[PDB]
């Protein structure tokens, strides 16, 4: 029986999932004791001791979940039937119409994450369980995933369930100020090996076809693909969009149909079946003793979020794009990712359509508000994907890093759990300096003058940290860049 927790309509789980995780892993680096200019971001706030500070950690939970409860308008039935065919058409003739062979039970297991956890419903990491050179799951995971297995080819599908928690990362200043703090559903174990059984080599099959569908999920934006992807902006009337809250109006019935066009690229089975029927359902996130369960939207930690999302995308702009041209009474030729380009990654995107679409572009984005999407309107001639800015070198063009996300690597470090973010960190010394390594290469891109002081912000982090840089000047730092990105090899 439903029953009101914080504002949130929630229903008892049966278990008790237990408190959310208290502290960070953040700490402000030994060599920076003091705020520099420019500087933006800090780790968001962490409950009692997050210490500076001071909301209740289940309040932030709260707030993040009360999107999640009024669901949204959607696309008109019968727009997203045109939609439909557009997206699965043209996603039909660059990687065909052969259906992909559902994953083993070892094969979808290996591809499992286990650096991560194992759901609301099994205890610590899912590498707690791993056994290596046996090449599987072992103890009380292993039976977990071995019954939902047994159990899907049975046509019983697995519960859409989450474990739900905080990102502990990087934040805006402002945002920390509010009590804002991104959401975290650890998606159940079990629901993932079942969706990566059924759809994993679909995925791979858009993957490999990257960025040649307006799926870009797996792209390098190190490599000549993100060159791909600028070279078919050219001709076309660029928008840059990164939507606000993308994850929380993602309508129930887009979705559907997303996991439906992946459903034709793979073998009809009981584990599709029960992928898409898991998948399809509303999301039920547990925290301490209850479960809270979506009315709308989508869970940011779902199996293929990505995947499903970008197909959302492409459903959307393809609707909204097929509505304007049927208000303004002008017929729609061809399909809409070839008359218009169009890159996706979830929320965003980019936009090149062409001369007669960006006429009406006006109304292209008052149809996408008006399925209940916030887009987030004027061309462009800078083109922004994946956080880079897509910008000219004497060298080619490069997907160029936020030279704040850079700098910002050397003022923070993470390392141990702590309610003291200013407390000395315990930290692994050569991976630090291989992130700051990495991060030095990024920052060549950016040209000579730029890249001096990050420089000189490096070598003082190396004193306060006590370590070791090779990229530490100009020219070893292009090298290295460089040798990713003809090499493929970030």
């Amino acid at each position: 029986d439903e029953f009101q927790w914080k504002g949130l309509p929630v229903v008892k789980s049966g278990l008790d999932v237990g408190g959310m995780p208290t502290g960070t892993r953040y700490h402000r680096s030994p060599a920076w004791p003091e705020e520099q200019p420019g500087e933006t971001h800090a780790p968001a706030p962490f409950g009692s001791g997050d210490k500076r500070y001071t909301f209740s950690q289940t309040e932030m939970l709260v707030n993040g979940l009360k999107p999640y409860t009024e669901p949204t308008a959607g696309v008109p039935p019968q727009l997203l039937s045109r939609a439909v065919t557009h997206v699965r058409s043209y996603i039909e003739t660059i990687i065909g119409t052969h259906r992909s062979p559902v994953l083993t039970y070892h094969q979808a297991c290996e591809l499992l994450e286990r650096t991560t956890s194992c759901g609301p419903f099994v205890q610590g990491l899912k590498g707690d369980y791993w056994d290596e050179e046996q090449q599987q799951y072992t103890g009380v995971l292993a039976n977990h995933l071995e019954q939902a297995w047994d159990k899907a080819n049975k046509g019983i599908a697995p519960r859409n369930a989450y474990k739900l928690a905080l990102k502990d990362e990087l934040r805006p200043i402002e945002k920390n100020k509010a009590g804002k703090r991104r959401l975290l559903w650890g998606c159940d174990a079990a629901t993932t090996l079942i969706a990566t059984a059924a759809f994993k080599a679909v995925a791979t099959r858009l993957q490999v076809v990257t960025p040649m569908t307006p799926v870009a999920v797996g792209i390098n934006m190190d490599s000549v693909q993100m060159q791909v992807m600028n070279d078919s902006l050219k001709g076309g009337v660029l928008y840059c969009l990164d939507y606000s809250k993308w994850d929380s109006t993602q309508n129930p019935a887009v979705t559907a149909a997303s996991l439906a066009i992946l459903e034709r690229f793979a073998e009809p089975h009981p584990i599709v079946s029960c992928a898409i029927e898991a998948l399809s359902s509303p999301a039920e996130g547990y925290v301490n003793d209850i479960k809270f369960v979506t009315r709308g939207g989508l869970p940011s930690g779902m199996p293929f979020t990505s995947v499903v999302n970008s197909i959302n995308h492409m459903i959307y702009v393809a609707a909204a794009i097929l509505q304007a041209y049927e208000s303004h009474n002008v017929p729609y030729t061809g399909n809409v990712f070839q008359v218009e380009t169009i890159h996706t990654y979830g929320g965003g995107c980019m936009y090149s359509v062409c001369p007669a679409t960006a006429s009406i572009f006006h109304t292209v984005l008052a149809n996408l508000t008006s399925y209940g999407l916030k887009p987030t309107i004027k061309p462009t001639n800078t083109p922004v994907f994946l956080k880079r800015t897509f910008t000219q070198t004497p060298h080619g063009i490069r997907a160029l890093l936020d030279i704040t996300s850079i700098t910002r690597q050397f003022y923070w470090l993470k390392a141990n759990r702590t309610s003291d973010p200013s407390s000395p960190p315990a930290f692994d010394r050569q991976a630090r300096s291989a992130q700051l390594e990495n991060a030095l290469a990024y920052a060549s891109q950016h040209g000579p003058v730029m890249f001096d002081t990050v420089r000189q912000i490096a070598i003082k982090t190396a004193q306060g940290e006590g370590l070791v840089l090779v990229n530490t000047n100009y020219d070893q730092a292009l090298a290295t860049y460089n040798a990713w990105f003809i090499g493929g090899t970030v």
